[PDB]
């Protein structure tokens, strides 16, 4: 599944809702901490629509349990990420993923 561990607090009250555009910054790491992607390095907030399944399951469920302004660590099992196959060239087989996510805004 996905485990969400708080890093810095949000408002404790405003959570993503189905159909909202969710705006975050993130860094993605393999289980051992090897960074593979970051919106921060691009200086480009990342947006996805909750419930559209355009991001992995661990994001759908993990970011939805964050409140606006929160920074949190999401630890995502392979079955909530890219599974047995992974995504060749960046996500290896059966990879547990760790994301450092900040929920910036809902629009
Ligand atoms: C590249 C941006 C997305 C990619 N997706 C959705 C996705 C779309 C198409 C193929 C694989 N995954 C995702 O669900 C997750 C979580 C949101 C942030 C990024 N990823 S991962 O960090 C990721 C980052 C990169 Cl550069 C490539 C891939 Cl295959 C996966
Ligand atoms: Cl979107
Ligand atoms: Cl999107
Ligand atoms: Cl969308
Ligand atoms: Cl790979
Ligand atoms: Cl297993
Ligand atoms: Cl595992």
């Amino acid at each position: 599944g996905v485990q969400v561990e708080t890093i810095s607090p949000g408002d404790g009250r405003t959570f993503p809702k189905r159909g909202q555009t969710v705006v975050v910054h993130y860094t993605g790491m393999l289980e051992d901490g090897k960074k593979f992607d970051s919106s921060r390095d691009r200086n480009k907030p990342f947006k996805f629509m909750l419930g559209k399944q355009e991001v992995i399951r661990g994001w759908e469920e993990g970011v939805a349990q964050m409140s606006v302004g929160q920074r949190a660590k999401l630890t995502i099992s392979p079955d909530y990420a890219y599974g047995a196959t992974g995504h060749p060239g960046i996500i290896p087989p059966h990879a547990t993923l760790v994301f450092d996510v900040e929920l910036l805004k809902l629009e």
